[PDB]
């Protein structure tokens, strides 16, 4: 009840965008949304991104496969973010400011 079905994702190696986002996560179930963080202006991945799954239960073993998955010498983070998540206004926070917020504990 106190889930959401959307994931916070980070540490993300070099080279691993929206595709690759999707290629891992859909595996644990239908994916409502992806969508990798990067530099409004630039265009630079920020290294983190936002999934949504259709099911929020597929949320949650995704977040315990891909959590601390060790890949190209990066750990993957994965968190499962609490009801009232919504990636259109997380998306919009300064790397920063998430973390102040808690969000990327
Ligand atoms: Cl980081
Ligand atoms: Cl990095
Ligand atoms: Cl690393
Ligand atoms: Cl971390």
């Amino acid at each position: 009840e106190e889930y959401s079905g959307i994931i916070y994702v980070s540490r993300l190696p070099h080279g691993f965008h929206e595709k690759e986002l999707s290629k891992y996560f859909a595996q644990f179930g239908d994916l409502k949304e992806v969508r990798l963080a990067r530099n409004k202006k630039t265009g630079n991945s920020r290294h983190y991104g936002f999934l949504e799954f259709v099911n929020k239960e597929d949320a949650m073993i995704a977040q315990e496969s891909m959590n601390n998955y060790l890949l190209m010498g990066h750990l993957l983070q994965v968190r499962v973010l609490p009801k009232g998540a919504k990636i259109e206004k997380l998306y919009k926070y300064k790397k920063r400011v998430l973390v102040e917020k808690g969000i990327t504990k």
